[PDB]
């Protein structure tokens, strides 16, 4: 089997994609964000919060003639930027763009942050990284992918995420007409449950490649390219007027300015982010301060490879045995 499914920014900045998932029976249709950082699905529901819900769709497992409540199950969940949300579990019916896993755990939130709250835009998470993060306890259970890996005719989904554009999201098959050259494929470890992996070096602008390992998560669902202190000082230098900002909380440069482009290494292959791409507006509305989408990673503990940088690629999530991952230009 495969899946195809478009993922679509939820505003103008590509802040989050967005793509249509089918839960239940009759399916009820909530635009989740796919995220390869963490391995929960959640959505919005009936059990969440009443004064916690503001324009979300909501799944109901009342309504559902397939949902079954996971009995004692129940998870919680914090994200990199201090969000979180809880709740209890049920299995149900989930298709994504034509491909169907029966018996999915589907993480119904009790609670959700002020974030998730004030974004009505995302219905919930679909959790694409390794299946040792799931937080469902006292049984852990399996991301969307890792159930239907069997039935896909190759165990792999690929991410194809537009910039100010919709993109794609496909599972179980590498569609040989979405990129341009050859995939580069480098090794993960899956030992932080992420797809951590190592760029060999980067480039600012035309200036001359570093080779430099660094070490990173391939992420879909954070925004922003986060990358050691020394890499984001590089690149911001040559940006007249940019500067790390405390009270704003990371580099910002002047709306005036033209961006360079960021290149980073997949072995010996090259991933160019195009300087409009690291635009990510006024700090606020009216400024002409604009806020930088490479920010140091200092802070975090791990380099993320964010939408930022995955934008600019196609990314195959080769889920085998030995997984891995591929990426080529577009």
């Amino acid at each position: 089997s495969t899946g195809s499914a478009t993922t679509t920014p939820i505003d103008s900045l590509d802040d989050a994609y967005i793509t249509p998932v089918q839960i239940g029976t009759p399916a009820q249709t909530l635009n989740l964000d796919f995220d390869t950082g963490s391995s929960d699905l959640w959505v919005f529901s009936s059990e969440t919060t009443a004064s916690e819900v503001d324009g979300q769709t909501i799944y109901t497992p009342s309504k559902s003639t397939t949902a079954k409540l996971l009995s004692g199950a129940t998870w919680s969940i914090s994200y990199g930027d201090g969000s979180s949300s809880s709740g209890d579990v049920y299995t149900d019916t989930v298709s994504v763009g034509g491909l169907t896993v029966t018996g999915q755990a589907v993480e119904s939130a009790k609670k959700v942050s002020s974030s998730f709250t004030e974004d009505s835009t995302i219905d919930g998470l679909l959790g694409l990284a390794f299946s040792t993060l799931n937080t469902v306890s006292p049984t852990q259970q399996k991301t969307f992918f890792d159930n239907a890996k069997a039935s896909l005719d190759s165990p792999v989904f690929t991410a194809d995420l537009g910039y100010h554009a919709p993109g794609t999201y496909n599972f179980g098959f590498i569609d040989t007409t979405a990129y341009t050259g050859s995939i580069t494929y480098t090794a993960v470890s899956t030992k932080q449950g992420f797809w951590e992996w190592t760029s060999t070096g980067y480039a600012v602008g035309s200036g001359t490649f570093k080779s430099t390992s660094i070490d990173g998560i391939a992420d879909t669902g954070t925004t922003l390219l986060y990358l050691p202190a020394t890499v984001v000082s590089a690149y911001w230098a040559q940006v007249s007027g940019a500067k790390s900002s405390s009270s704003v909380g990371g580099y910002v440069f002047p709306c005036s300015a033209t961006l360079p482009s960021f290149t980073f290494g997949v072995g010996s292959a090259r991933i160019v982010i195009p300087g409009d791409y690291i635009d990510f507006g006024p700090i606020s509305t009216g400024s002409s301060s604009c806020f930088g989408g490479i920010q140091s990673s200092a802070g975090i503990g791990i380099n993320i490879f964010g939408d930022v940088a995955l934008k600019a690629a196609f990314v195959v999530f080769n889920g085998a045995t030995t997984p891995t991952l591929g990426f080529a230009s577009k």
